[PDB]
C-alpha cells in the first residue's frame, strides 16, 4: 500500500484506554496507553507519529474520534489528511503477568509484534526507503 | 556509526524533564517530557524505543542513569548493552508560542528536527535498511 498510510484506532483493557497506530503497508505498530480516550491525547500521539515517520494519511475504524478541532489542528499542523489489535492484544496476555503496569505489557508486545517474523520493523524501512 | 548505537540523555527546561533519544548515525530524534528524572521513566522508554528502531547499545553523558536494577532489567528484557540537546531546545524556543504544553511543543520540534534537511528521517532509514 502507499507508504504514508497509517490507521489509528483507540482500544480498551484493564479499563484503561491504548491507542493503537497501524502502518497499514507493513503492519508496523506504535502504541501507547492513554489515560483518557479524548481528542488532546489523540492530537498530541499524532504530532508524535508525525515526526517520527512520513503520516500523510490516517484513516480509523472510528470517524468521531477525528472531529475536534483540537485533533483537526494537529492534521492540519502536521500536513495530515484523513483486525490488528486483537493481534497485540494477545500477545499483551502472553506477556501481562512479566509486568506490573499494563503499560509496560503493551510496549513488550509492541516490541514483539515489530520484530517477530520479513518483521513488519523490516519491511517499514524497507518501504519508506524505498520511497526515498 | 554502527546502525543501533543510540545516545539517550534527559534535559531540563520549565522545571520539566525532557528525555532525548538520539540515533548516533543519523541525528534522528525521538524525545518525550517526562514528569520525573526516575529510572522508571528510563525503563519504559527504553522499552518503547526498542519495540520501533533496532536498538543494540545505548550511550549517555549521565552513566549514573542506567544503574537502577530497573532500567538494567529494561536494557536486559530488549536485549540492549551499554551538542544535540541545544539545537531541539533552539527549535522548542522558536515553535513555544505555537503550544500551551511544553509536551506538545517538544513533538513539533522534533518533527521539524526530523524532517528539514537529507533529513534525520531519511537517513536513518536508509542507514538501517541498508544494514538489511
Ligand atoms: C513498575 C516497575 N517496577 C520495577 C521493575 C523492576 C525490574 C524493578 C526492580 N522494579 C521495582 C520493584 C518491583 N517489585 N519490587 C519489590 C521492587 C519494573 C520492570 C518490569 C519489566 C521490565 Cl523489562 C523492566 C522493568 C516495573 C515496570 O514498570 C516500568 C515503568 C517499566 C519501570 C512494570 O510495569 O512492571
Ligand atoms: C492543550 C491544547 N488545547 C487546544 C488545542 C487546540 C488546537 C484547541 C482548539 N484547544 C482547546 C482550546 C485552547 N484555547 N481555547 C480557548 C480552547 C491544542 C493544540 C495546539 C497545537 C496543535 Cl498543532 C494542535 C492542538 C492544545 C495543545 O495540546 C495538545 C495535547 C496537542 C491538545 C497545546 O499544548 O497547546
Amino acid at each position: 500500500c502507499s507508504p504514508g498510510i497509517w490507521q489509528l484506532d483507540c482500544t480498551h483493557l484493564e479499563g484503561k484506554v491504548i491507542l493503537v497506530a497501524v502502518h497499514v503497508a507493513s503492519g508496523y505498530i506504535e502504541a501507547e496507553v492513554i489515560p483518557a480516550e479524548t481528542g488532546q491525547e489523540t492530537a498530541h500521539f499524532l504530532l508524535k507519529l508525525a515526526g517520527r515517520w512520513p503520516v500523510k494519511t490516517v484513516h480509523t475504524d472510528n470517524g468521531s474520534n477525528f472531529t475536534s478541532t483540537t485533533v483537526k489542528t494537529a492534521c492540519w499542523w502536521a500536513g495530515i489528511k484523513q483486525s490488528m489489535n486483537k493481534e497485540l492484544k494477545k500477545i499483551i496476555g502472553q506477556v501481562r503477568d512479566q509486568a506490573e503496569h499494563l503499560k509496560t505489557a503493551v510496549q513488550m508486545a509492541v516490541f514483539i509484534h515489530n520484530h517477530k517474523r520479513y518483521s513488519a520493523g523490516e519491511r517499514i524501512v524497507d518501504i519508506i526507503a524505498t520511497d526515498i
